């Protein structure tokens, strides 16, 4: 048909706290491109993850992640919406003081079908399942060859400035290869947000309410990555010019509750850029 794209740019922040200092900030740079005709979408990102910057470079054990994912959209229609998508990343580590550990490269393969059915004319059912296996450099990584991740629920539209969605999100982190042991763990939480929509401005305060989560690692004492939830709530801020410019800040405090002497606290602050052409 028409070919649609887009470019843009976020660079996210993940801090905890106190003061402190436990260590201490979290940086992730990252820009993507997507095309853009008819049921067929390209995209491809770059990510990167690492220590506040300051960087000598001193850094501390920081990744990349090139991304390319292709979407296809089987059926769309006001009634039963069903799409599909198949994604390949990279994570291309950079250890600096891990002793054992130089750099490694694994990779995620994606397999996620999404959905948009109607109920009423007031209630949709939409939602994405992911299915991924993780690759190479694992016992390095720590990841988990395997992973679900599914983010699914209900959507109630009050009129065109309110909607409330509340959702079911799980991510299970599993090994198919008898015996590796490594990354396993089980999240599942209600997310629940109220999307507000006021011409040009899009405002949605939301939440993260944990139903139970396990882990194998950060807690005394393994480092930080994927995955990793907590309970948050957060407000995300959007503006659209019609340029074809839009902007966004999204700020998010999340929590642990702990049987210490108290608890870990987190803060999540998210600036983007997009234009549409
Ligand atoms: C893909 C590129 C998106 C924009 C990159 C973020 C621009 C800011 O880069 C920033 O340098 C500054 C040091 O004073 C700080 O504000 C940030 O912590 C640092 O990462
Ligand atoms: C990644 C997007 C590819 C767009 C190709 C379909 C046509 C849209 O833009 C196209 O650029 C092409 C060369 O790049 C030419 O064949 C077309 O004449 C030009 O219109
Ligand atoms: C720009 C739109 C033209 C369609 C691009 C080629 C695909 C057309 O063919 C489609 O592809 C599907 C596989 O994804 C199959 O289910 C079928 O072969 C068909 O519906
Ligand atoms: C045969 C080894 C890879 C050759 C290069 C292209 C074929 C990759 O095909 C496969 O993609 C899968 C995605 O689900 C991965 O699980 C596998 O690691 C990979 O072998
Ligand atoms: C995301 C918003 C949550 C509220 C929507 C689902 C509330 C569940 O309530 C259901 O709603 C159906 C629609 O009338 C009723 O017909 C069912 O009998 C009832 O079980
Ligand atoms: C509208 C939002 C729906 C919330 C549904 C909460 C209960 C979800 O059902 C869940 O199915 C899981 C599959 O992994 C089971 O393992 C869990 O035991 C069960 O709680
Ligand atoms: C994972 C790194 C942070 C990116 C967060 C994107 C914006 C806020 O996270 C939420 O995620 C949902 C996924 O189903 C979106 O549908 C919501 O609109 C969005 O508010
Ligand atoms: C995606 C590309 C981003 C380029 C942004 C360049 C503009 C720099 O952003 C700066 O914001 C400050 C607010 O604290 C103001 O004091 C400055 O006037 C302004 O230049
Ligand atoms: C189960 C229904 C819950 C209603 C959904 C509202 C979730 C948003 C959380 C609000 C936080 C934003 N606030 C109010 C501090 O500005
Ligand atoms: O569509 C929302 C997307 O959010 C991402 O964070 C998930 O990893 C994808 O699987 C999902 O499709």
């Amino acid at each position: 048909n028409d070919w649609h794209f887009n470019i843009g740019a976020m660079y996210e922040i993940e801090n905890v706290e106190g003061y402190g200092e436990d260590m201490d900030g979290l940086a992730e740079p990252s820009v993507y491109f997507n095309a853009a005709n008819g049921p067929w979408r390209i995209a491809l990102a770059y990510y990167q993850e690492g220590p506040v910057d300051y960087s000598a470079g001193k850094r501390g054990t920081w990744f990349d992640r090139p991304e390319l994912e292709v979407h296809y959209q089987f059926l769309e229609n006001d009634d039963f919406s069903f799409g599909l998508t198949g994604g390949f990343r990279n994570y291309g580590y950079h250890y600096v003081d891990e002793p054992g550990k130089d750099t490694a490269n694994m990779q995620r393969w994606k397999i996620a079908p999404d959905w948009d059915v109607k109920l009423t004319d007031d209630l949709r059912f939409n939602g994405w399942l992911s299915m991924y296996k993780f690759a190479n450099d694992l016992n390095t990584t720590g990841y988990a060859d395997t992973r679900v991740e599914t983010e699914t629920g209900l959507q109630y539209t009050f009129n065109e400035t309110v909607a409330l969605r509340v959702n079911y999100y799980l991510e299970r982190g599993f090994n198919m290869d008898d015996s590796r042991n490594n990354g396993e763990f089980s999240t599942q939480e209600i997310r629940a947000y109220l999307p507000l929509t006021l011409g040009n401005h899009s405002v949605t305060p939301y939440t993260r309410i944990g139903l139970d989560r396990w882990s194998n690692w950060d807690w005394q004492d393994d480092i930080e990555r994927e995955g990793h939830d907590f309970n948050r709530v957060g407000l995300f801020y959007g503006y659209d010019f019609q340029n074809g410019l839009s902007v966004s800040l999204e700020y998010a405090f999340e929590w642990q509750d702990h049987d210490e002497g108290d608890s870990d606290k987190f803060h999540y602050a998210g600036v983007g850029v997009n234009y549409s052409f």
